[PDB]
């Protein structure tokens, strides 16, 4: 399987038919990154499903990380999107060409992860 890190815990998301989430038994304070995203480098996401497009200096696309099928990608893919503004603690960044998880706002001890809403 994908391993999920011990202070975590794959269970319920509170996302309304999100399926399992990610929670945290730690306190996460603001400016914590999470990652690399991992899966397989695709040249787009026609099935949107579970990844990123990694952009270039002027904000085209690279490539995408792609996770779809269930046995790529880490413990990431599992993390849910918000579905209201200021609901969710993380936003996507790139580094390297990676996408990395940034802590935006504090997660108490047994809170879901959450990134920012999708449009």
């Amino acid at each position: 399987d994908i391993p999920i890190p011990d202070e975590f815990e794959l269970r319920e998301s509170t996302m309304p038919g999100a399926g399992l989430g990610i929670w945290t038994k730690r306190k996460i304070e603001i400016g914590e990154k999470f990652g690399p995203y991992m899966g397989e480098q695709r040249s787009d996401l026609k099935d949107s499903s579970y990844g990123w497009e990694i952009l270039d200096e002027f904000c085209n696309v690279k490539f995408c990380i792609d996770a779809s099928q269930p046995d790529v990608g880490s413990w990431l893919k599992y993390i849910r999107f918000a579905g209201c503004y200021d609901q969710h603690n993380l936003v996507a960044c790139q580094i390297n060409d990676q996408i990395f998880y940034r802590v935006v706002a504090d997660i108490a001890p047994g809170e879901e992860l959450l990134l920012f809403m999708k449009s």
